């Protein structure tokens, strides 16, 4: 095998297309997206390209077709706690993660790459970010869309963090390396962290580091513990409870 990472997800083309159809069927704003054109732009970003030479520019046509206004004050970022974040926005349809946007939805949990100077999709292997190269089709996609998603944020932006991790805030994560640095100080008043337990984890040294970084960008920092994730989701679903 050429690469260290898993290959393209089985029936990736069909999957992307069907996810686009489903998304544009559900969301009114996207009711006039051409899903064939979306797929054309998507594969055009990586097909026939060396999968270690992908650029942010390669994804521009896809970004254009997938342009979407998201309510800027309703953004939930997350790091290393994907499941709860998505369960949260499933209940509180008010709030959006990146994976609730058209492009994030299309790509979530999928792997893809092409081969240099041929039209084939590589279903055998693809570059691993760490072992092979960082400018691969998947990593460059997420870097670009997550930057744009962070730039769209305003007002109070929330981030869900995993408090069972050794690094609750990890500066090397997508959240720490891309999103925190692309929030716009002109628009974003506060970054509020929700530290999810499995103790005042808002006093953890990495949260303090996050606090310092954000403050120095002239954005306010707030932090809250979520001691009981189950009860959290319970109250998100049934919030009028006295118990909430
Ligand atoms: N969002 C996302 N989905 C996938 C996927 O399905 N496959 C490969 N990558 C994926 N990404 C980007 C990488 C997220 C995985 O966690 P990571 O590399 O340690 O960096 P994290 O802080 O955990 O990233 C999650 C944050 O960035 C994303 O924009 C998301 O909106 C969240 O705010």
């Amino acid at each position: 095998q050429t690469w260290s990472g898993p290959g393209t997800t089985k029936r990736f083309p069909e999957t992307v297309l069907a996810r686009c159809v489903k998304y544009t069927e559900i969301h009114p704003e996207m009711r006039h997206v051409d899903c064939q054109s979306v797929w054309d732009a998507f594969k055009g970003a990586f097909i026939s390209k060396h999968p270690c030479d992908i650029t942010e520019e390669d994804y521009q046509p896809l970004m254009k077709l997938g342009t979407q206004t998201v309510p800027c004050n309703k953004i939930l970022l997350w790091s290393r706690i994907k499941d709860l974040a998505h369960q949260f926005t499933q209940v509180q349809r008010d709030m959006f993660t990146l994976e609730d946007t058209l492009l994030g939805y299309l790509a979530d949990d999928l792997t893809w790459c092409g081969e240099f100077d041929t039209s084939k999709i590589n279903y055998q292997s693809c570059p691993d970010w760490r072992k092979d190269c960082s400018n691969n089709p998947v990593s460059v996609f997420w870097k670009t869309v997550s930057r744009r998603f962070a730039e769209a944020a305003c007002d109070v932006v929330h981030v869900m963090l995993d408090g069972s991790r050794s690094k609750i805030f990890d500066k090397d994560s997508t959240f720490g390396s891309v999103e925190v640095h692309n929030l716009q100080p002109e628009k974003v008043q506060t970054l509020e962290a929700w530290v999810i337990h499995g103790r005042d984890l808002c006093q953890d040294p990495t949260i303090k580091e996050l606090e310092s970084i954000i403050s120095k960008r002239n954005i306010q920092f707030s932090c809250k513990n979520i001691y009981r994730p189950d009860k959290f989701l319970q109250c998100v679903k049934n919030p009028e409870d006295s118990s909430c």
